[PDB]
């Protein structure tokens, strides 16, 4: 069989479940695809650069996760699709000797959501894609962080940006904190409790464990959701791109969800 290599770049990367779900898809769709893909986790040092490694490893495609999504937007050769407005790339595909960047987090998030406004905690690649998607949907979006990082990007989208927690009710409260595993509460406990009591959904991008952020929502009987569904939808969308759009995301999603 013709073989193709794929991977996920991140730091850390041990917890990624992308290899498990992508490999299940490559194994079954090799008949329709006429090639056998294999997907591996790739721990990249914080300063090494993505493009050199992508090419050296001979990859046909890759995902990018924390803390490299903004860098991926900068180093890819061409940005296509909604990524153009996300300031972040989580999917790389080698197309006619160009490293092309896409963003499947935006739509993956949308599809994961079964709301009028949202508060996003975070300023990295994930937060950026989510802000882009939520503004596109017609929600009011507030972004809360500890510094002015990413201010230009979020303000140009039309988001309200804060460093002090805004005294407002939010339908969605989203933990998209950057370069973090989400083991800790991202805000003061009482501040979170206040938001959760007036909120409709507490959403955390972390998956594989119940984050303290989600636990607080659970304890308060506020609806909550971790990042599993988003992971699977964004992965299925990436797989569609890895297949050169021959396998639609709906088909990859079914296989991926089952194996996860
Ligand atoms: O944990 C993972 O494997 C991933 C998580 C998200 O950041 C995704 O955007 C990324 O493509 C893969």
């Amino acid at each position: 069989m013709k073989l193709k290599s794929f991977g996920v770049f991140g730091n850390p990367i041990k917890h990624s479940k992308s290899p498990l779900i992508h490999n299940a898809c490559f194994l079954t769709f090799q008949k329709e695809l006429r090639f056998l893909g294999h997907y591996h986790p790739i721990l990249l040092p914080l300063e090494s650069h993505i493009k050199s490694e992508f090419l050296h490893l001979g990859l046909s495609g890759a995902n990018v996760t924390l803390p490299f999504k903004e860098r991926a937007f900068q180093v890819c050769d061409k940005i296509k699709g909604i990524a153009l407005e996300c300031g972040a790339v989580n999917t790389l595909v080698l197309e006619n000797d160009e490293l092309v960047g896409y963003n499947t987090d935006a739509l993956g998030f949308y599809l994961s959501l079964k709301y009028q406004n949202a508060l996003i905690l975070g300023a990295g690649g994930s937060a950026k894609a989510l802000a882009c998607e939520l503004k596109k949907q017609g929600l009011q979006v507030s972004v809360l962080n500890r510094s002015s990082r990413g201010l230009d990007f979020f303000q140009r989208l039309g988001c309200d940006c804060f460093m002090e927690p805004p005294k407002s009710a939010f339908d969605l409260i989203i933990n998209a904190t950057s370069a973090s595993l989400h083991n800790e509460l991202p805000l003061n406990k009482e501040v979170l409790k206040g938001y959760f009591k007036e909120g409709k959904l507490a959403y955390d991008l972390a998956y594989g464990f119940l984050t303290p952020f989600l636990s607080l929502a659970k304890e308060l009987k506020t609806p909550f959701q971790d990042g599993k569904d988003m992971l699977i939808y964004q992965a299925a969308l990436s797989f569609e791109k890895f297949s050169a759009s021959q396998i639609p995301y709906s088909k990859a999603f079914e296989v991926m969800r089952s194996v996860f």
